[PDB]
């Protein structure tokens, strides 16, 4: 029951992106300098991990999300979460 | 009572840290090109994760310790740890 | 028995790592741009931890599995995975 969480950051500022799975649920809070807000990311799971990179100013991040043995991939490029393309066999 | 770690890393030599969420305490182990030691990083948690980053040379470092389901954020900017702002409603 | 993932990146296409444990192992599946596939890293535990870092185009990765209250540290350093120096008293 007790929560799980990843983080990411980027730039100097900076911009951090803390993600909890808590009672299967993973939820996203966010800094970009100036208070913590919710974010946009919601999805299941029980396990999380993150993952994040620049192209240039533009931030990409990829959500690892475990419910049981299956994971799935959520990808940020800029215009909302998407289903990544992530498979593996577990 | 299995353990649990996070790590972040920076620079290119490079300068690692490793924290370990053992029975409800988070501790933290240092690498900085030559030979493991302990960190000064010593707070409560069944959790961790960590993200950090540079400005110039200077390290800042966030670890996110959360117990049942409550987290706390823990700040690095060069002259001690100290309790961060982050809140969430869990 | 559920997994627990951690993840790593670099570079801007980018390159992606992803370690799963799953039922006291630790294996790796990987993304360098165009399709998923199952990389090298084979190694016991039941909870895992990444970081990485660039020298150059020289990537430098460093897993932490855990057994129990036993960390492992293992290398990447362009040939092969090796054990590391890490050690902690947990
Ligand atoms: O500014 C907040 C936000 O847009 O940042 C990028 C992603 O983290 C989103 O989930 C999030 O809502
Ligand atoms: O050189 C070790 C150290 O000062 O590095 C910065 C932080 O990781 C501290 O907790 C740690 O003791
Ligand atoms: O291209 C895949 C690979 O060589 O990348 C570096 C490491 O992640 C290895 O485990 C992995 O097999």
């Amino acid at each position: 029951s007790s929560v799980q969480t990843a983080a990411t950051s980027w730039g100097t500022v900076p911009s951090i992106r803390v993600y909890t799975a808590n009672n299967g649920k993973i939820t996203e809070r966010c800094w970009n300098g100036k208070g913590w807000y919710t974010g946009a990311f919601n999805e299941p799971g029980d396990n999380v991990s993150v993952t994040s990179w620049l192209v240039g100013s533009a931030i990409h991040i990829r959500v690892y999300a475990s419910t049981g043995t299956t994971t799935t991939e959520w990808c940020w490029d800029g215009n909302g979460w998407t289903k990544g393309a992530y498979t593996a066999t577990n």
